[PDB]
C-alpha cells in the first residue's frame, strides 16, 4: 500500500559509477537487477543517459543533498525514495561501501534488487529468504531467486 507508477513503462539512468567496479559491470548488475522485477510483473524497464528518467542510480557520500544522510562504510548501504515525480523513484548507494560482483564487500545486484523493489513501491518483509527483508545477505547470485513473498507483493502492487 505504498504509492505506484501509474504506467508500466519505466525508465532508469546511471547518474554516475562507483570506481569500486567497471562501468559494463555497473550496467550489468543494475540492468539484472531490473530483469528480476519485469520477470514477475507487467513492467518493462529500459535505460536512457539524456532526458527525464523515472529512477535515477546514485552513487554518493554521507551528507548527500537529501534528508537521509549515509554513516560511512557499514551501516547502512543504501536507500530508496518510491514512486513519485523528481526524486521519487530514485535508489542511492553508499560509495563509503565496496561495491562488488561478488561475495567480498557489498553485492551490488542484490543491494539494487532491494532498492529497485522501494523504488516500485514495496516495503520490507518479514520473511528472512525474502530479497526485502531489511537486513543484506549474501546469496549465490548465479542461483539468486525472489522469495515467494516477494513475488505476492510485487503482484500486488502491478497486474
Ligand atoms: N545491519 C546489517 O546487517 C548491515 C550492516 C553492514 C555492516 O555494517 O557491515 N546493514 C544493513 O543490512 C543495512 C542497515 C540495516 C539497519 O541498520 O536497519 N540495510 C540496508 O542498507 C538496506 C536499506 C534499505 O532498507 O533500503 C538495504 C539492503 C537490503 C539488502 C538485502 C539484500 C539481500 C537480501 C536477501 C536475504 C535473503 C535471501 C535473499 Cl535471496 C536476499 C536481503 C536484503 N540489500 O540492501
Ligand atoms: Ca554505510
Ligand atoms: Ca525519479
Ligand atoms: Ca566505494
Ligand atoms: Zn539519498
Ligand atoms: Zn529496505
Amino acid at each position: 500500500m505504498g504509492p505506484v507508477w501509474r504506467k508500466h513503462y519505466i525508465t532508469y539512468r546511471i547518474n554516475n559509477y562507483t570506481p569500486d567496479m567497471n562501468r559494463e559491470d555497473v550496467d550489468y548488475a543494475i540492468r539484472k537487477a531490473f530483469q528480476v522485477w519485469s520477470n514477475v510483473t507487467p513492467l518493462k524497464f529500459s535505460k536512457i543517459n539524456t532526458g527525464m528518467a523515472d529512477i535515477l542510480v546514485v552513487f554518493a557520500r554521507g551528507a548527500h543533498g537529501d534528508d537521509h544522510a549515509f554513516d560511512g562504510k557499514g551501516g547502512i548501504l543504501a536507500h530508496a525514495f518510491g514512486p513519485g515525480s523528481g526524486i521519487g523513484g530514485d535508489a542511492h548507494f553508499d560509495e563509503d561501501e565496496f561495491w562488488t560482483t561478488h561475495s567480498g564487500g557489498t553485492n551490488l545486484f542484490l543491494t539494487a534488487v532491494h532498492e529497485i523493489g522501494h523504488s516500485l513501491g514495496l516495503g520490507h518483509s518479514s520473511d528472512p529468504k525474502a530479497v526485502m527483508f531489511p537486513t543484506y545477505a549474501y546469496v549465490d547470485i548465479n542461483t539468486f531467486r525472489l522469495s515467494a513473498d516477494d513475488i505476492r507483493g510485487i503482484q500486488s502492487l502491478y497486474g
